[PDB]
């Protein structure tokens, strides 16, 4: 009845990806990161985290127009996996019945125009990307897996610039800023991750 | 031409329903209700005028286009109204009733015992009245998402006590939240199964 | 790699649509490029693609939706904006006839609108309004970014119509258009025509 | 220290005005209310919790910190309720009913016949019920903002079949719209201010 | 009873100024703004000037925290007096009865950084200011005059780029951008306009 | 010309009223200065001060209200702050203690918040939440930007508290904290002491 579409543990918070609202995550943190089909069963997954383990706090919560998504977080590594496990025994699930990631589209614009940057400032928030700068965009689905892809890049670049993550929806959406090596290295390493994540197939 | 998704007729307003209803004018407790859904969208606008202008005496309560889908409300104190409303909907299109989908229940659960932090959470994405910490809460999920509507106003019928926590009638699924006692919310999710078994309608 | 779903050069834009028209708006007169691709993140190297070759141009729509992106170039000379389309083209491996076949989904025209579905329209709206009395031309078609095109055309040969709303962007564009039984049945029967007209694949 | 600006029982709510009303739990019709704006803004916090916990009964509809003042509504289908509700809030922060603000007319007007454009355009800067092309429209405004309430319940009992387009009752001042044939919105303008005029307070 | 407190003629509009919406209007076309007091009185104004030429068309209504605000326009400017003096005439006040603009601020800020246009740009909209240009801006109130400035500045200095203009409010601001001489001759020549209107003294 | 209300060096930024805090997002242990102003689009000609004598620090807050208007920068060192600071000041022509002093509104300790006033008071916030039977301290202070060194600095001393809500912008500041009774009415006292040690002119 629950099919899960996304399940994974994403260890030690970058500062920059920290950044449907409940509490927000810390640098050092750690999360549980579920998406589900159909999107009303996330309300029977939340439940079961949380009475496992009052310890963990609800970070995301929110059902779209097909599928549920769930973040949860907590300083102990030891309790993200708990609530990990009271999920998966609580629906019949195993974590390696998740689907595997696809990669939809991913580039490199060096030297991005004034006018560009300008505009692709405002409708997204946050962070910004300075004119000059290089920008590496990055897609896969299912959306939620743009989590981990955003924590890792961070994390083997940490000069990088953050400037937009969409984690839900049809397809997740990834934006990098920064100099054109600091991008690159951002590039190989995301696809290098994504390829090693198990799953099943679309 | 015209394909009608959803055409029902909902009989006799609950008050919490009633008041949880993108906007015109807001029905009240006691009056009568017509919801269509259909395909093409854009449709949705010849059924409107086709209804409005048959009995001027109805009101639109719900007009609005979505990704997919048409979506309209009419509402008024008279049933014989409603209904007269909603046949020259179907005269005017080449369409009957049972023209329209049989409901697909997708999915439902009752979490009892909510802790306080699914339901500070919880309430916070939705609007209107809410659930509080120790509360039974029913979820319940159906395509089409306009017989989301009905859903909630036979359960508000059979459990009065309850609290309607979100009604989502418009999209690709409808979702009711629902929290009460664990008896009341049964007793709602029990009486809704039976209500979408019964409807007429073609296979998805 | 980059498929393309729309690709249209829109010349000569009229005053109604030219201001429902997000960044830098369009005047009247000038001239755009309109692209909708997929999958929708591709369209952040097409429009690197247009500003880099053709500076001139400024960019108008910038927008990733759920499963599409969209983009909107102009500028006030009709060469550069082709100048830039042909950049795209060549940057993506494509040519303007690679893309989608217009597809008409629903059109109708209300005669004489009632005042409560006037009311309850302009509330659903944004610029110009409905009045009651007025007829009303609805129309809609995919992919959704020709209803640019079948809006400024309309306002074309028929610029006393009152442009109420164009929804561009989404699986399914819509046109909503106000004026006489005569100005809308003049503006439908163009639009039909004009997108008759563009070719592309299928579906 | 705090101050109170408006203190009133609004009794017996009217059907229009109960789904007009920041929001919490939804009034229903023939339910009763006790409605409070004070100064500084924050002490509003200290307020609630005054009612909520002297009556556990009661349910908050309205709670709002604006840029100068603090709003709350709570209600009950108890009388008594909102009554005791209140008296711990006066006891609470050492005030009485007669500390209020009397209420301060700013303007009113009755506009007949209103035009297909000013209906159009009006529709659109508020968002409940609508007012047509034809109609006769009354604006009433005060100051301070929250006796728009009592004056919107006021003027629906004594006309019931008025339009209820819009009630502003949080900021600095109040503003009413109300739509109905020139006699109904005559009616509801005479006794509003009748209604204004007995009320008990400060003066500004 | 009601009190005016700006009423205008702005005749001749530039196309980037003509950008609680109505109707848009259009280059070329003539407006009546009127700013009043008590807000809500705002109401009976527009029902005056609307019964006496159906010709025109409402663009802006609306009430604020303090005031009311309308903008109507039209093609003729025949019909515009008309509705002016419809409004003059049923609320028996007089033209030169408004207030008096008065200047609180104004200022120009040459070759602004790249980090101070990116963050200028999102929480305005429409039109932008590239790194590297000149800003001029300007404040004054009653806040309706803004229009008025925004309107002759564009007029002559056509080539200049209209950033922002708020009108509503207790305080009205212009932002403009352009090359440094362009926004000087914009800020003399709006000086010179509000002091040249006539009203009264706050 | 330009009148101070505000103008403070907040120092070693707490982690959740870093992350509260539009344009670039500050970090934890990082340095920011606070400026209100009077009038509100003075505020333009204020970070522009700051921005080109010191490029290496980033704008945070950058926003023209009713009335006032604010600016919030930032950077990792607290010299490049002070000296940014020192450039606002000589372009304006005013000192540090030209600003206003900070006047209390209202403040109160509610203990074991029902939980009807926790679901209610939860809407019409943001980040973090308040639970049942949590203890809550609400302070208002104005000038509104106050609230920033008010809210710092109450997590500096009990940093096991919760940042439900801090307002910085407007005619007046407010701020809500929860926790234990014993949490918040150390971080009120210490408030109170804070307050009372900036030195400003009057109202």
């Amino acid at each position: 009845r629950t099919q899960i579409r996304v399940y994974l543990l994403v260890e030690d918070l970058q500062r920059q990806f920290a950044a449907a609202r409940g509490y927000p995550p810390y640098e050092g943190e750690h999360a549980l990161i579920v998406e589900v089909s159909p999107a009303l069963a996330i309300e029977r997954v939340i439940d079961l985290a949380l009475r496992a383990v009052p310890g963990v706090q609800p970070g995301i919560l929110y059902v779209e127009r097909q599928f549920g998504v769930l973040e949860i977080h907590s300083a102990s590594l030891d309790e993200v996996r708990r609530a990990g496990e009271a999920i998966l025994a609580g629906t019949g699930n195993r974590a390696e019945d998740q689907l595997r990631p696809r990669v939809l589209f991913h580039d490199i614009i060096t030297d991005i125009t004034d006018q560009h940057a300008v505009i692709l400032n405002r409708n997204r928030q946050a962070s910004m990307i300075l004119p000059g700068q290089s920008l590496l965009v990055y897609e896969m689905t299912p959306a939620l897996f743009a989590a981990v892809a955003a924590n890792e890049a961070e994390r083997v670049a940490p000069g990088l610039t953050v400037v937009d993550v969409q984690m839900i929806g049809a397809a997740g959406r990834l934006y990098i800023g920064g100099s054109t090596d600091e991008v690159t290295v951002a590039r190989d390493h995301i696809t290098t991750v994504l390829s090693a994540i198990e799953g099943q197939e679309h």
